[PDB]
């Protein structure tokens, strides 16, 4: 399942909206997910902060929610999610197989078919 770490009592309206954006997208696309609130749960808060890789931790304070993981594996922050959706490559971003019928899956299918034909003699 995709774990989305959020802060329900974030001091920023922008953060609240970014979290709802991610949660709503997962729901809409029927992607199995669960929210992990760090606002009032020390385990969730500490876990998120430690499991966000160094290269995704801002130079100021702590990494900001939402932070997205596939089970315990880090996938990315809101910016990474935002870009993945702009490129219609959200499933790859989440470390999930793009569903048969989805544009992402078709695009992936065509790309692999081409790379195979080039490899093929």
């Amino acid at each position: 399942v995709i774990r989305v770490y959020i802060a329900s009592s974030s001091g920023s309206t922008a953060i609240k909206k970014k979290q709802q954006d991610v949660l709503g997208f997962l729901e809409a696309n029927k992607i199995g997910f669960e929210e992990k609130d760090i606002a009032a749960n020390e385990e969730n808060r500490k876990w998120m902060r430690e499991n966000v890789p160094e290269n995704s931790r801002p130079a100021t304070g702590y990494p900001l929610p939402p932070q997205i993981f596939n089970e315990s594996q880090y996938r990315g922050d809101y910016d990474a999610f935002f870009e993945a959706r702009e490129n219609n490559a959200v499933y790859a971003f989440l470390g999930l197989t793009a569903p048969p019928g989805s544009k992402e899956a078709e695009v992936q299918a065509k790309q692999q078919a081409l790379e195979h034909h080039h490899h093929h003699h």
